[PDB]
């Protein structure tokens, strides 16, 4: 992978692995999300980060995901090369945004796109807070100045309000717990695991006859290593579902989302 | 990746990914096992397969893992390039063997090694069988003729008999279930998931102060997509050894048994 000519975006090629594909012999949405995260990490490393900036390290601040939105037109097959371009942009004092474009390396055609909203948080107290002047200044030298959006459309899917699922849920998968492979290098549950947990409550017949086209996920609270999660789904409709992840015990909400599936 | 000059082994380079590493910023044993599987699949593909031979597809036969043995000296760090060499060998009518050597691409030094035993099974009835002459002939053209072993030693730990853990277990992790990411392209639980499940019953303090040096795992029965597993561990021992058992939560049906050896950091 490498930064592009202007140094304002980053590109990387990936060959799809045997264990990375599902029943269709194409990359799962969890493999796609892992590839987005990997290209995002390689971009941060190439521009001097050791995700945190120098000012963030002094104030004990970290970037946390608030929203992830992914749209896939074609899933790459096992053995195929996918090229991913990523860039980041400041959104005033609200937070930051990271976008991606997925392309088939052979045809050069756009096969997917993604956008994510990130908010600033004190790592110890877990208190949100807004973006300061000092942080925006040392971030803007690595971001395009004019707006560059993976989802430019006025009033688009990536910026829609998501309602809270009402009990009873149509479908559910209960007692979901993270294992050590679900944790990152800081022993926190990886963001991609929540996508998998959301999808666990979709029935196997929908998965067998449909392909996931769009997934929008809001992150409300982090799931600890010793937490247990219940995954809830209701059909709202192509097939659309409304999703809710909550702690098995007290019912504390960890995520809410929507998925849109196309018939094969 | 590519077949070596003689066409009797296969090499591939991997750059270790951010999500592939643990608390030490080095590749987990599950990432290593996924890389072994990937290089093994790329080797089978490069020599004409899709690892069923021509006769195996006619007779509804598949290769299934009976044993996996992995020894790691150094885990590659995030961003490092690891080179893996793999080859297969016939073991008479018992089955086949697949071996691996892991090397640091920069220094060329051996950082790990692995060996695995595979048996032939009818896909439909699940009945294990000996290897026929016709199948043995079809895959011997892709294997070295002289023995080539990743674990050549006379008293190597890769061929040791593993006892059955006796209840009560010292440690346990209960109610483990596979999710869709744990399944392969044929909707069967991936072999690497069982390694993760075995390790789930090791206490977090052992993981925090030790590094896994050796893992030997026997596969007795497959875990179905809707099965629930219990992971059991007992200390048997500067080095710590554990005896492991995976069994179905309900009836206690054994799916795996294993041993791990950990060294102090
Ligand atoms: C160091 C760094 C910067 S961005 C990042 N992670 C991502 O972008 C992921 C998060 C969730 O999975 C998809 C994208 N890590
Ligand atoms: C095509 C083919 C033949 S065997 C194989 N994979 C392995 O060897 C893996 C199995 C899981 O444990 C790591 C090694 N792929």
């Amino acid at each position: 992978g490498s930064l592009t000519e202007d140094g304002l975006s980053y590109k990387e090629k990936f060959v799809v692995r045997s264990y990375e594909v599902g029943s269709n012999k194409t990359a799962t949405v969890e493999t796609i999300a892992n590839l987005l995260q990997e290209v995002g990490c390689n971009h941060a490393q190439s521009v001097g980060f050791s995700a945190t900036t120098t000012t963030m390290r002094k104030l004990h601040l970290i970037w946390v995901t608030a929203r992830m939105h992914i749209e896939i037109y074609k899933y790459p097959a096992w053995g195929d090369v996918v090229e991913i371009e990523t860039w980041c942009q400041s959104e005033g004092r609200i937070g930051t945004r990271r976008d991606w474009i997925l392309k088939d390396s052979v045809t050069g055609e756009v096969t997917g796109r993604a956008t994510s909203k990130w908010v600033m948080m004190n790592q110890d107290t877990r208190r949100l807070q807004k973006v300061s002047d000092d942080v925006r200044d040392e971030y803007l030298v690595f971001c395009p100045q004019e707006p560059r959006l993976a989802f430019p459309e006025e009033n688009n899917r990536s910026l829609k309000k998501i309602p809270k699922l009402e009990d009873p849920a149509q479908y559910s998968m209960i007692g979901l717990k993270p294992r050590r492979a679900d944790l990152d290098m800081n022993q926190h549950v990886n963001n991609v695991t929540y996508i998998g947990w959301v999808l666990e409550s979709i029935p196997q017949e929908i998965v067998d006859t449909h392909e996931l086209q769009v997934i929008t996920l809001d992150y409300r609270r982090e799931c600890q290593q010793d937490d247990v999660v219940d995954s809830l789904t209701t059909t709202t409709s192509d097939s659309q579902f409304l999703h809710l992840l909550r702690l098995s015990g007290d019912g504390q909400e960890i995520n809410r989302g929507t998925t849109l599936w196309r018939k094969k």
